[PDB]
């Protein structure tokens, strides 16, 4: 691996003390030594085997950043905080030591070929320990992405605590706010357009300005394109301060407008908020 | 658009070989290559358009990273892998094109202006493919943040996968972990304080230390403020070891302690061990 | 703080014009100005106290970037876009400033020693506004990670959005795709190995090829790793083109299979696809 020295500056408070000679030389290799230490933090490091990184396949600053590739044998020595990998499990699990960091010192990990497994895992050991975790991390979630974080340090408490999520996967929200319902005590809420999705999960809170009324539910949909209608489940509802156990506090219902699947948020109570928001969706792609 | 030349060094191999006119110049443009590389990967490229990038709103190095800002002209031609794009499509929806990648090799697009939508899409090809996706993957979700990366290479096996997220909203998890459910056949576990949301989703999965008893549950909570209570909405319950289809292994209770939500486990199973995990979250904000 | 100046090059343009003594001084300051530049934006400010980022101990880049640890009278003043910042509440909550921004402009925050909380919060004024909030944006969540976009500029219409997240937390999905329900009228669909989870949420849709059938389900299932079988809970059933309200359009099963926990969907109906996406999990860990 290529470990960076840290950083070099020319100085300046020489040169009319020291000749040409001196001060390129001395000046250049610093500045090689910093460019070096910049590309490879955002490059490809395997080229440094080449032209020292340059050429026509020489290195470039990635601006999405870059998850260095290294082998068994790189890693049998602790790594440094800051620097990033792109873990290769295929031939068999690897191990990936951390140094003890600091507040805040972060490493982190991805899986572009998708090898990890249980059979092939990705092993992380930071120095001194990981919270929630007795010994080692074992990652063996496929295609997933790690971040580890220094919690902190001080003298030896030096602990760690880390995220572990999907590279890839459709996660977005298509609707999330609040919205107030008119006088008229009704609201329409476009939540996305009848394309988008097939089904989809929101979470609906109604609450008087006052907070004596609240109304939560949980809602799922399914969107009916060939009758442009939109089929829901509403459970979990719960309610405060409702006057009756009849219908109550907010009514929440589905349909298709000007081709947006809907909702329509209606209310006896003057004055009442509503707030939307989808936590999940499922959209039917192509097999395989 | 910039298309950076790979990296440069100083050739010190010379100097007192090269005087100083030609390697001042062939030094000097080697330096302005290299940290223009650095500062459009960084940096907004448009300003290069002004003394190059230089002078009093010159580009500057953005910690946070940088996304550029593209015309529709600019986007006839395949995009460089490790590019990040603010997409706009308000006038229009605009294709990108990824060029061959390698694994690992990455492409980001975010969209500031939320003009995204199923009329004015955001479409992507990734030379070669996309997988689950037959042809261009159309993006439509607004506001969104998509992520490309190569999952294989080799020869012409250049196949992309990718994420979509919303680059806004509230997603945090105000408590995740595992709890022992101490000898007295009780814990609490505050989950959040009482004004930072007014319904939460959780997952409750208890077990034995030795495996034979357990049980898993979600389970909607709303706050009422007012009443300073929480009233819940257990279901989906599931049990294995359970010596009597009656009340059985964990019970899960909600309230208000020390102004903190608070989930109260407890189980007559000695030795009982309890995951929560919060995976949802509603807060009424301010209309509009 | 350090507020870098804008990026520097070096006019090639004179040399034997100007001899190098001038050429090195305004040379070298440049380059040492823009590294700077460089290494302040991926690596600890706070070095610039001793050799100026330099030596044993000096700044190095990050490639995993950096968050700048910064003190309450720093923050008196407004921060720059593009910058990084670790907050620290554990004495007092702290406010902090962002500069106008334009399109696209981006601040993010981070809390590794986990202090924010509702007595010592976060509070960020972005100038001008946020959208959904009225005021400051108050951030009371513990260990989150806040990220600010500027969503329009123009003239006054500064206007910003935002996004929080939990730092930690395992957030994978095991499985997200889209399956054909072979001919034979079933498919086997292998979610993640027994010993990875104890329990999932996935969402269900079965759609034909046609589009007139089409169901979609929400299941929880329990991995009773003892017995080797899952136990499974769905719910909010939903069909469309159902000939009966009799059993219909598609059936989900759990069981193991090769060590992994799996789901198996079968159908009368010739043609059909299956989205299958599993949304949450939750793994016991070790208490504490």
């Amino acid at each position: 691996m290529f470990i960076q020295e840290p950083k070099k500056l020319i100085d300046t408070g020489e040169i009319g003390n020291a000749s040409t000679g001196d001060i390129l030389f001395d000046g250049g290799n610093k500045i090689n030594s910093d460019f070096n230490a910049i590309y490879n933090a955002f490059g490809d490091q395997r080229k440094m085997a080449v032209a020292n990184g340059t050429g026509a396949d020489g290195q470039i600053i990635h601006a999405t950043g870059y998850y260095q590739k290294h082998s068994i044998t790189e890693y049998a020595t602790p790594v440094k905080v800051g620097t990033r990998h792109d873990i290769d499990t295929s031939t068999v699990g690897v191990k990936v030591i951390i140094e003890r960091g600091e507040l805040g010192d972060c490493v982190e990990f991805i899986n572009s070929n998708g090898s990890i497994s249980v059979t092939n895992p990705l092993t992380i050991q930071a120095i001194d320990s990981i919270k929630g975790v007795s010994g080692n991390l074992v990652v063996t979630s496929p295609y997933s992405k790690v971040t580890l974080r220094c919690i902190s340090s001080d003298n030896s408490t030096s602990v760690w605590n880390y995220s572990i999520e999907s590279m890839f996967g459709q996660k977005e929200s298509p609707a999330e706010g609040t919205w107030n319902i008119s006088t008229s005590g009704s609201v329409d809420i476009p939540l996305f357009h009848r394309t988008e999705y097939n089904m989809a999960k929101l979470l609906v809170t109604c609450q008087s300005v006052d907070g004596r009324k609240i109304k939560t539910a949980e809602i799922n949909i399914l969107v009916d394109t060939v009758n442009s209608e939109v089929i829901s489940s509403e459970y979990a509802v719960m309610r405060v301060g409702n006057e009756t156990e009849e219908d109550e506090i907010a009514n929440i219902a589905f349909s298709i407008k000007e081709n947006y699947v809907t909702a329509t948020i209606s209310s006896s109570t003057v004055g009442m908020r509503a707030a939307v928001k989808v936590i999940a969706t499922q959209k039917i792609g192509v097999a395989q």
